[PDB]
């Protein structure tokens, strides 16, 4: 579980958004297993705006925070899960790390700020969905 919350708006996975989420839907795309919501609240985590391929993610299986090597945002075939059928998920990053289904949402870092979140996993990998080229984000 986790969320990023940046302005007006909650970034959450979006097989994980709750029924709030979806009643105060921005936009959602299944493609990157992303949803944003609109929040009451001003959030203060910052974005990114780089194009950083190192940093450090929260593995809550672990409570432990990892640094990384990740690759570029790209289309990434996903297995079958009870959420999705298999396919292409887009913008996604891979980094050899530990993850379980429950660390989806903990945040990845880097030094200009928050790059994305845990998506996808196993076998020794880890994958986060981007966020950084959503510029409306932030105004
Ligand atoms: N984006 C997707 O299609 C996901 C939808 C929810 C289900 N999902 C996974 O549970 C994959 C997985 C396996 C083993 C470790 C880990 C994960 C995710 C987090 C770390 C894939
Ligand atoms: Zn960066």
């Amino acid at each position: 579980s986790g969320a990023i919350y940046v302005g007006n708006y909650r970034v959450v996975n979006r097989h994980l958004a709750t029924h709030n989420d979806w009643a105060n839907l921005v936009w959602e795309d299944s493609s990157r297993d992303l949803l944003v919501s609109s929040t009451t609240a001003q959030g203060c985590d910052t974005i990114a705006r780089c194009d950083c391929q190192t940093g450090v993610y929260y593995c809550s299986s672990r409570r432990k925070h990892y640094p990384v090597s990740f690759s570029k945002p790209s289309l990434i075939f996903v297995e079958a899960s009870e959420y999705y059928p298999a396919r292409y998920q887009s913008h996604l990053m891979l980094a050899v790390g530990h993850s379980e289904p429950g660390d989806c949402g903990g945040i990845l870092r880097c030094q200009h700020g928050v790059v994305g979140i845990v998506s996808t996993g196993g076998n020794g990998l880890v994958g986060f969905a981007d966020v950084r080229d959503l510029l409306w984000l932030d105004e």
